């Protein structure tokens, strides 16, 4: 079929184009072999991931900012925005594809063993044999 | 805009206006684009060979190996528009000893007490000691 990076011409499946640029649309389809396809650029603010043929740009998404988010880089004909976690807070993916930042717990009186982390909040294990949980040090039923 | 050519195009070694779109990923430089309305010349990588990405690359670059050498195994095939890709086998947990050196480090079974975090690809299992002490720097 048509080789790496090349896509079937709709108008007459025999002749094989590249395929457009991240960052630029398909304006117009080569015409024939040997020529090149019409890739006209993104206007902003949009993009396209990849290689592709794709009659327009996907707009840009901004951040679910409910989930308490910042996006950390701008979307920007290739990419779409990265959004990511608040000044040290924690990325909670649940369920991914949502997810929100919590805050970073520092331990209910443990001893700290992982610290806060894109993906995980700090991991507590604990003070004078309290029992363990998660960030907390409970004692025990009680 | 503030740019030379456009997003997808490279500037020809020669006429310093010719731009040509650039050669896809798995595909190399053939021959430079003779003007501006036939496509550059990309011919695919030969096998065992890739190349990153948007490239007016000349040659492809070759595949990579696996280092056994830190307890790795190649997780899926090196074809063209990717690496070969390693990792540690299940399940070790992968330590990068700086991002690019990386090895295979196993799994805790459950040491010093029982199991709280799961062991996986990137980490070690996580424990609580059955006999709370309070984690001077890595013990009980
Ligand atoms: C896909 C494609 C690539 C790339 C290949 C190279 C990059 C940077 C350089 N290369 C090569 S092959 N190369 C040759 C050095 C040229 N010098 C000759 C002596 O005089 C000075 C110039 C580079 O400089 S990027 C990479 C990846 N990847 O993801 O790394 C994937």
């Amino acid at each position: 079929v048509c080789p790496q990076g090349k896509y079937i011409h709709p108008q007459n499946n025999s002749i094989c184009c590249t395929k457009c640029h991240k960052g630029t649309y398909l304006y117009n389809d080569c015409p024939g072999p040997g020529q090149d396809t019409d890739c006209r650029e993104c206007e902003s603010g949009s993009f396209t991931a990849s290689e592709n043929h794709l009659r327009h740009c996907l707009s840009c998404s901004k951040c679910r900012k409910e989930m308490g988010q910042v996006e950390i880089s701008s979307c920007t004909v290739d990419r779409d925005t990265v959004c990511g976690c608040r000044k040290n807070q924690y990325r909670h993916y649940w369920s991914e594809n949502l997810f929100q930042c919590f805050n970073c717990s520092l331990c209910l009186n443990g001893t700290v063993h992982l610290s806060c982390q894109e993906k995980q909040n700090t991991v507590c294990t604990c003070h004078a044999g309290f029992f363990l949980r998660e960030n907390e040090c409970v004692s025990c039923s009680n």
